[PDB]
Protein backbone atom coordinates (compact mmCIF):
# COMPACT_ATOMS: atom_id res chain seq x y z
CA UNK A 1 0.00 0.00 0.00
CA UNK A 2 1.52 3.22 -1.30
CA UNK A 3 0.39 6.39 0.59
CA UNK A 4 -1.67 4.81 3.07
CA UNK A 5 -2.02 4.54 7.22
CA UNK A 6 -0.97 2.23 9.79
CA UNK A 7 -4.46 -0.39 10.27
CA UNK A 8 -4.53 -0.92 13.94
CA UNK A 9 -4.08 -4.16 15.10
CA UNK A 10 -6.95 -6.65 13.70
CA UNK A 11 -8.98 -3.93 12.94
CA UNK A 12 -9.16 -5.58 9.39
CA UNK A 13 -10.28 -9.01 10.73
CA UNK A 14 -10.66 -10.72 7.07
CA UNK A 15 -7.47 -9.90 6.07
CA UNK A 16 -5.30 -12.76 5.83
CA UNK A 17 -1.44 -13.36 4.59
CA UNK A 18 -0.65 -16.05 1.98
CA UNK A 19 2.97 -17.27 3.65
CA UNK A 20 5.03 -20.11 2.04
CA UNK A 21 8.15 -18.85 3.90
CA UNK A 22 7.59 -15.28 3.13
CA UNK A 23 4.58 -12.96 2.65
CA UNK A 24 3.65 -13.21 -0.94
CA UNK A 25 -0.02 -12.28 -1.27
CA UNK A 26 -3.22 -11.18 0.89
CA UNK A 27 -6.89 -12.58 0.42
CA UNK A 28 -9.96 -12.68 2.52
CA UNK A 29 -11.88 -14.57 4.64
CA UNK A 30 -15.28 -14.91 3.26
CA UNK A 31 -16.34 -17.92 5.95
CA UNK A 32 -14.80 -20.45 8.44
CA UNK A 33 -13.16 -22.67 5.84
CA UNK A 34 -12.40 -20.69 2.49
CA UNK A 35 -10.08 -17.88 1.47
CA UNK A 36 -10.84 -15.73 -1.35
CA UNK A 37 -7.12 -14.77 -3.62
CA UNK A 38 -6.22 -13.96 -6.83
CA UNK A 39 -5.52 -16.56 -9.23
CA UNK A 40 -2.10 -15.34 -9.91
CA UNK A 41 -0.93 -15.77 -6.32
CA UNK A 42 -1.35 -19.63 -7.16
CA UNK A 43 0.99 -21.67 -5.44
CA UNK A 44 1.71 -24.74 -3.92
CA UNK A 45 3.05 -25.15 0.27
CA UNK A 46 0.51 -22.22 0.99
CA UNK A 47 0.46 -21.68 4.63
CA UNK A 48 -3.10 -19.03 5.18
CA UNK A 49 -1.91 -16.55 8.50
CA UNK A 50 -4.83 -15.50 10.28
CA UNK A 51 -4.87 -12.48 12.45
CA UNK A 52 -2.12 -11.10 11.71
CA UNK A 53 -0.69 -7.66 12.52
CA UNK A 54 3.23 -7.77 12.58
CA UNK A 55 4.02 -10.43 10.07
CA UNK A 56 7.42 -10.90 11.01
CA UNK A 57 6.58 -10.75 15.13
CA UNK A 58 4.12 -13.87 17.23
CA UNK A 59 2.50 -11.20 19.11
CA UNK A 60 -1.13 -13.41 19.98
CA UNK A 61 -4.13 -13.55 17.92
CA UNK A 62 -2.60 -15.53 15.11
CA UNK A 63 -3.92 -18.68 13.34
CA UNK A 64 -1.99 -20.59 11.30
CA UNK A 65 -3.36 -22.93 9.00
CA UNK A 66 -2.20 -24.86 5.35
CA UNK A 67 -4.24 -24.47 2.16
CA UNK A 68 -5.75 -27.84 1.71
CA UNK A 69 -6.86 -27.09 -2.01
CA UNK A 70 -6.64 -24.09 -4.06
CA UNK A 71 -8.92 -23.64 -7.03
CA UNK A 72 -7.43 -21.12 -9.91
CA UNK A 73 -10.93 -19.83 -12.27
CA UNK A 74 -10.83 -22.37 -14.86
CA UNK A 75 -11.07 -19.60 -17.24
CA UNK A 76 -7.68 -17.23 -15.74
CA UNK A 77 -6.08 -16.13 -18.45
CA UNK A 78 -2.08 -15.16 -17.51
CA UNK A 79 -2.43 -13.04 -20.83
CA UNK A 80 -5.13 -10.61 -20.09
CA UNK A 81 -5.83 -11.45 -16.26
CA UNK A 82 -9.13 -11.73 -16.90
CA UNK A 83 -10.84 -13.68 -14.19
CA UNK A 84 -7.74 -12.95 -11.73
CA UNK A 85 -9.63 -14.85 -9.12
CA UNK A 86 -9.11 -18.43 -6.78
CA UNK A 87 -10.48 -19.83 -3.98
CA UNK A 88 -8.51 -21.25 -1.21
CA UNK A 89 -10.12 -24.05 1.47
CA UNK A 90 -8.17 -24.47 4.91
CA UNK A 91 -7.66 -28.07 6.45
CA UNK A 92 -9.08 -26.77 9.36
CA UNK A 93 -11.96 -24.31 10.36
CA UNK A 94 -10.59 -20.94 11.53
CA UNK A 95 -11.33 -20.10 15.28
CA UNK A 96 -13.95 -16.94 14.48
CA UNK A 97 -13.64 -14.27 16.63
CA UNK A 98 -13.19 -10.52 17.29
CA UNK A 99 -10.20 -10.39 15.78
CA UNK A 100 -10.66 -13.18 12.94
CA UNK A 101 -13.76 -12.55 11.12
CA UNK A 102 -15.23 -13.38 7.77
CA UNK A 103 -16.29 -10.70 5.21
CA UNK A 104 -19.90 -10.60 3.37
CA UNK A 105 -19.71 -10.67 -0.49
CA UNK A 106 -22.20 -8.56 -2.43
CA UNK A 107 -25.09 -8.83 -3.31
CA UNK A 108 -25.16 -6.64 -6.09
CA UNK A 109 -22.23 -4.79 -7.83
CA UNK A 110 -20.82 -1.31 -6.19
CA UNK A 111 -21.18 2.02 -8.41
CA UNK A 112 -18.66 4.57 -9.67
CA UNK A 113 -17.72 6.81 -6.82
CA UNK A 114 -18.52 4.26 -4.24
CA UNK A 115 -15.67 4.60 -1.37
CA UNK A 116 -13.78 1.58 -0.61
CA UNK A 117 -11.25 0.28 1.59
CA UNK A 118 -8.04 -1.70 0.85
CA UNK A 119 -5.52 -3.49 3.31
CA UNK A 120 -1.82 -5.01 2.32
CA UNK A 121 1.63 -5.78 3.38
CA UNK A 122 2.43 -4.90 0.48
CA UNK A 123 5.30 -2.30 -0.88
CA UNK A 124 4.93 1.24 0.87
CA UNK A 125 7.19 3.45 -2.10
CA UNK A 126 6.34 3.82 -5.85
CA UNK A 127 9.86 4.20 -6.29
CA UNK A 128 12.20 1.27 -4.47
CA UNK A 129 11.54 -1.00 -1.77
CA UNK A 130 10.25 -0.82 1.80
CA UNK A 131 7.51 -3.62 2.94
CA UNK A 132 6.06 -2.62 6.13
CA UNK A 133 6.00 -5.40 9.17
CA UNK A 134 2.36 -4.02 10.19
CA UNK A 135 -1.10 -4.03 8.02
CA UNK A 136 -1.33 -0.76 6.04
CA UNK A 137 -5.01 0.69 5.11
CA UNK A 138 -5.90 2.91 2.19
CA UNK A 139 -9.41 4.36 1.60
CA UNK A 140 -10.10 4.83 -2.71
CA UNK A 141 -12.78 5.41 -4.33
CA UNK A 142 -14.32 3.22 -7.64
CA UNK A 143 -13.85 5.23 -10.90
CA UNK A 144 -15.75 5.20 -13.96
CA UNK A 145 -15.82 2.81 -16.74
CA UNK A 146 -14.70 5.24 -19.07
CA UNK A 147 -12.02 6.83 -16.72
CA UNK A 148 -10.88 3.56 -16.53
CA UNK A 149 -10.73 2.72 -19.88
CA UNK A 150 -8.83 6.27 -20.69
CA UNK A 151 -6.35 5.06 -18.35
CA UNK A 152 -5.75 1.20 -19.70
CA UNK A 153 -7.25 0.98 -23.40
CA UNK A 154 -8.17 -2.08 -24.92
CA UNK A 155 -6.90 -4.04 -21.48
CA UNK A 156 -10.15 -3.73 -18.81
CA UNK A 157 -12.73 -6.55 -19.20
CA UNK A 158 -15.97 -6.59 -17.52
CA UNK A 159 -14.66 -8.17 -14.90
CA UNK A 160 -12.38 -5.80 -14.01
CA UNK A 161 -12.84 -2.26 -12.71
CA UNK A 162 -10.12 0.16 -11.71
CA UNK A 163 -9.87 2.45 -8.18
CA UNK A 164 -8.07 4.70 -6.59
CA UNK A 165 -6.11 8.20 -7.42
CA UNK A 166 -5.65 9.74 -11.19
CA UNK A 167 -3.23 12.10 -9.68
CA UNK A 168 -1.29 9.31 -8.08
CA UNK A 169 0.28 8.76 -4.49
CA UNK A 170 -2.11 6.11 -3.40
CA UNK A 171 -2.17 3.07 -4.28
CA UNK A 172 -2.16 -0.41 -3.72
CA UNK A 173 1.52 -2.01 -5.10
CA UNK A 174 3.29 -5.28 -5.00
CA UNK A 175 2.55 -7.62 -2.09
CA UNK A 176 -0.62 -6.69 -2.04
CA UNK A 177 -2.06 -8.81 -4.69
CA UNK A 178 -4.72 -10.85 -4.08
CA UNK A 179 -6.08 -8.42 -1.02
CA UNK A 180 -9.67 -7.44 -0.26
CA UNK A 181 -11.56 -4.20 -1.85
CA UNK A 182 -14.02 -3.58 0.91
CA UNK A 183 -17.12 -1.20 0.33
CA UNK A 184 -20.05 -0.77 2.06
CA UNK A 185 -19.09 -3.90 4.61
CA UNK A 186 -19.02 -5.75 1.25
CA UNK A 187 -16.20 -7.77 -0.50
CA UNK A 188 -16.33 -6.15 -3.68
CA UNK A 189 -12.77 -6.66 -5.54
CA UNK A 190 -9.35 -8.47 -5.40
CA UNK A 191 -5.81 -6.73 -5.94
CA UNK A 192 -4.92 -7.72 -9.03
CA UNK A 193 -2.58 -5.35 -11.53
CA UNK A 194 -1.67 -1.92 -12.24
CA UNK A 195 1.16 0.24 -13.90
CA UNK A 196 3.56 0.11 -11.39
CA UNK A 197 2.35 1.95 -8.39
CA UNK A 198 0.82 5.12 -7.43
CA UNK A 199 2.13 6.78 -10.74
CA UNK A 200 -0.45 9.64 -12.16
CA UNK A 201 -2.90 8.59 -14.63
CA UNK A 202 -2.64 4.70 -13.86
CA UNK A 203 -4.71 3.68 -11.45
CA UNK A 204 -5.07 0.16 -9.70
CA UNK A 205 -7.01 -2.56 -11.44
CA UNK A 206 -9.63 -4.80 -9.11
CA UNK A 207 -10.87 -8.15 -10.10
CA UNK A 208 -14.67 -7.10 -9.90
CA UNK A 209 -16.35 -10.32 -7.48
CA UNK A 210 -19.33 -9.08 -7.72
CA UNK A 211 -19.26 -10.94 -10.97
CA UNK A 212 -18.46 -14.00 -9.20
CA UNK A 213 -20.30 -14.89 -6.55
CA UNK A 214 -22.70 -17.23 -8.37
CA UNK A 215 -19.22 -19.23 -8.97
CA UNK A 216 -18.05 -18.49 -5.40
CA UNK A 217 -21.12 -20.33 -3.87
CA UNK A 218 -21.45 -23.30 -6.43
CA UNK A 219 -17.54 -24.37 -6.09
CA UNK A 220 -17.94 -23.91 -2.60
CA UNK A 221 -20.92 -26.11 -2.28
CA UNK A 222 -19.77 -28.95 -3.74
CA UNK A 223 -16.24 -28.87 -2.16
C1 LIG B 1 1.28 -11.59 -12.57
C2 LIG B 1 0.75 -10.24 -13.02
C3 LIG B 1 -0.73 -10.21 -12.68
C4 LIG B 1 1.56 -9.08 -12.41
C5 LIG B 1 1.41 -8.90 -10.86
C6 LIG B 1 0.44 -7.69 -10.72
C7 LIG B 1 0.62 -6.94 -12.06
O1 LIG B 1 0.37 -5.72 -12.22
N1 LIG B 1 1.28 -7.75 -12.94
C8 LIG B 1 1.77 -7.17 -14.23
C9 LIG B 1 0.82 -7.36 -15.41
C10 LIG B 1 0.69 -8.61 -16.10
C11 LIG B 1 -0.15 -8.79 -17.22
C12 LIG B 1 -0.89 -7.66 -17.62
C13 LIG B 1 -0.79 -6.42 -16.96
C14 LIG B 1 0.06 -6.25 -15.85
O2 LIG B 1 -1.61 -5.45 -17.55
C15 LIG B 1 -2.25 -6.17 -18.63
O3 LIG B 1 -1.79 -7.56 -18.65
C16 LIG B 1 1.02 -6.95 -9.51
C17 LIG B 1 0.55 -5.56 -9.15
C18 LIG B 1 -0.67 -5.38 -8.46
C19 LIG B 1 -1.19 -4.11 -8.23
C20 LIG B 1 -0.49 -2.97 -8.69
C21 LIG B 1 -1.03 -1.67 -8.50
N2 LIG B 1 -2.22 -1.46 -7.86
N3 LIG B 1 -0.38 -0.58 -8.91
C22 LIG B 1 0.72 -3.14 -9.38
C23 LIG B 1 1.25 -4.43 -9.57
N4 LIG B 1 2.51 -6.99 -9.70
C24 LIG B 1 3.26 -6.89 -8.40
C25 LIG B 1 3.89 -8.28 -8.17
C26 LIG B 1 3.03 -9.22 -8.98
C27 LIG B 1 2.75 -8.38 -10.25
CA1 LIG C 1 2.20 -11.77 13.85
Amino acid sequence: IVGGYTCGANTVPYQVSLNSGYHFCGGSLINSQWVVSAAHCYKSGIQVRLGEDNINVVEGNEQFISASKSIVHPSYNSNTLNNDIMLIKLKSAASLNSRVASISLPTSCASAGTQCLISGWGNTKSSGTSYPDVLKCLKAPILSDSSCKSAYPGQITSNMFCAGYLEGGKDSCQGDSGGPVVCSGKLQGIVSWGSGCAQKNKPGVYTKVCNYVSWIKQTIASN
